[PDB]
């Protein structure tokens, strides 16, 4: 009976990355691979072992990306892409940051965007004194149907009311909203 002893494989293998701001080093040198996983059980083992985003020192990031995609604009799968951005105020560090981030992780590993989950590259949480950010990165900023489907599903999974609007920005511009939902 395979069900009783095999781990549950995920559709993709994922890599978790950590960034710590250190002014001595370049941005790329501050980015480090923590580990990879490709089962539900190994996901939770990693998540349960690491700090909540709300407990990270200001200036740190977590990134969860499909194995083979580095969490940087320069990666072949990100250079023509962009991000759905969730901007948090300082009070939301306490109320929403960790629950939004875990919901974002599950959207990725559970492949929650139907046919368009293949357009997903990964997600990033930035812990910053001026206000935290969470973002889902996708591979092609010109694929309007894929980008807007991901954005609408993401907004509903986060539980954001219609009085909130979230925006999608291309990395080429970051390096202006193209879409809003
Ligand atoms: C070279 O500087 C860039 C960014 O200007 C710098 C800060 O990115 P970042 O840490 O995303 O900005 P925040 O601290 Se949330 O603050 P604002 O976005 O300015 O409100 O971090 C570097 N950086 C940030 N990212 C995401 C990248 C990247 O993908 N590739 C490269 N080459 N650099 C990146």
């Amino acid at each position: 009976n395979p069900e009783h002893y095999i781990k549950h494989p995920l559709q993709n293998r994922w890599a978790l990355w950590f960034f710590k701001n250190d002014k001595s080093k370049t941005w790329q040198a501050n980015l480090r691979l923590i580990s990879k996983f490709d089962t539900v059980e190994d996901f939770w083992a990693l998540y349960n072992h690491i700090q909540l985003s709300s407990n990270l020192m200001p200036g740190c990031d977590y990134s969860l990306f499909k194995d083979g995609i580095e969490p940087m604009w320069e990666d072949e799968k990100n250079k023509r892409g962009g991000r759905w951005l969730i901007t948090l105020n300082k009070q939301q560090r306490r109320s929403d940051l960790d629950r939004f981030w875990l919901e974002t992780l599950l959207c990725l590993i559970g492949e929650s965007f139907d046919d368009y989950s293949d357009d997903v590259c990964g997600a990033v949480v930035n812990v910053r004194a001026k206000g935290d950010k969470i973002a889902i990165w996708t591979t092609e900023c010109e694929n309007r149907d894929a980008v807007t489907h991901i954005g609408r599903v993401y907004k509903e999974r986060l539980g954001l009311p219609p009085k909130i609007v979230i925006g999608y920005q291309s990395h080429a511009d970051t390096a202006k909203n193209r879409f809003v939902v």
